[PDB]
């Protein structure tokens, strides 16, 4: 199948996942530095003021979008009882690195500067899964540099480094949905050249991690990205940042997206909701 | 340092921990088959009806008690929004195996048969940490044998088997609070003879685990008991029981008891609260 066919397939598969009712949904356009960035704003059913999670979908920088991630963003919204803003960042191969990062950061800065629009008085967090977790992490690094003060970062099986060495890569690189061949191919679509492998905006493990917001990092036992995610937690800890790093056993990369039929995915969304309700509301 | 001494230092340290307000607290005495069993009943600040969590404290079968665990059980009560009944089972070396088990199962049976005193319409679960997670797991096995239908079991770094073989036992057996010498000494205080090593009431991994209640099993990366706790989860799964097995990284055996200082401990309590709210209230 073509990239277009697979992008469509994501949306199609999404229509088989129940969409939880939320308080209110609205589609906005965020004025970006290089583009106008579509976002979907989900309000919870509770009364404000709120904390605001800016969310970046996964899909290897190439696939996924607001629609296919709509069921997950609804479930997250209800779990965290917070405003969630799902960002349609530019995808590769059409828009090479660093387009996704530029959009993800532009969107966060705007949300931060406009949180009053969402009655966002309890502060701003970032979150995302896989490639989205990469973007959340990188967005949190870029924020510190600009004195944007984030409450929290939720990194769901994030990609944090180019990797040819982790045990989990070789143990889990075939037969568990996300394969070596996928990882290589996504990387070729996204990156401009070999030099980009030196860029912290692609590999956030490279960055100086002190003074970043506190983090929840979820990894999956049977995931090739598992070891590198747990390494990112370690480096955060070494840099004096609080992080709860949790390995969900018996599950694969992507498991949180399959929450309707992987119960561990539901429980992960429950934990995400707990930590955000805690940091935002003292709950 | 004598048994009575080390019990007292445990008590004293826990004495300095700020206690969370709950709804109401009632002390009760359950008529056990071998003894009168003190239990403390914690009501959440919400209104009923409730699910009920029967909780067994850790401490190697030798230490801990209602008072010393009082801060944790308050924290759990507020997180799960459920009635929590902390059980004062008989301790070793004064009362050897299977005294703790007899008391734990007698308490659970009585609560189950008396669920109305607690407005416990939404059903009964068991939970416990360490030696208490052993007791919860064993209580669930004994329940199934007598047709008592529990909703859930929460096993926090449980002891599930006599162990001379797991990699975590050797990797983590010194320097991380719970040492080989402790494990040896506790087992020496608790067990009657070598024959007790065949008894599933000591090593619940031995039991047929079919038809047991769904489980949350929390392990700790730097814990000698880690591998066996993950084995128990895998054996449950193999037996057709739903289980969410989560390894909290960067922490040691006992970390949930240190929740006031170890934020990962607080997040573990959040997760426990989520899974129980979900199973009881469909939240």
């Amino acid at each position: 199948a073509s990239v277009e066919e697979i992008r469509s397939l994501f949306k199609q598969f999404s229509s088989l996942t129940p969409r939880e009712e939320v308080g209110k949904i609205e589609d906005i356009t965020i004025p970006g530095s290089e583009t106008n960035i579509k976002a979907r704003v989900y309000y919870p059913k509770t009364q404000g003021p709120y904390g605001v999670l800016v969310y970046y979908h996964g899909g290897g920088f190439v696939l996924g979008d607001i629609e296919s991630y709509d069921p997950l963003c609804r479930a997250i919204t209800n779990s965290c009882q917070c405003v969630t803003i799902s960002v349609d960042y530019r995808l590769a191969p059409e828009n090479k690195f660093p387009a996704a990062v530029v959009d993800s950061f532009d969107a966060l800065k705007w949300v931060y500067n406009n949180s009053e629009k969402f009655n966002g008085k309890y502060g701003i967090a970032v979150g995302g899964d896989s490639a989205g977790g990469n973007l959340a992490a990188v967005t949190a690094i870029l924020s510190k540099k600009e004195n944007i003060k984030l409450k929290y970062q939720v990194l769901i099986y994030p990609a944090v480094s180019f990797d040819l060495i982790t045990k989990s890569l070789y143990d889990n690189g075939e037969g568990f949905f996300l394969t070596r061949e996928h990882i290589d191919w996504f990387g070729q679509q996204y990156l401009r050249s070999f030099a980009d492998l030196l860029d912290f905006r692609f590999s956030p493990i490279l960055a100086d991690l002190n003074d970043l917001p506190p983090a929840l990092i979820i990894t999956a036992e049977h995931d090739p990205l598992r070891d590198q995610g747990e390494a990112y937690a370690n480096k955060l800890l070494q840099s004096g940042v609080q992080v709860t790093s949790v390995r969900f056993n018996n599950v694969i990369h992507g498991f949180v997206s399959f929450f309707p039929f992987i119960e561990q995915g539901r429980d992960a969304i429950g934990l995400i909701g707990y930590v955000l309700r805690k940091v935002f509301y003292g709950k």
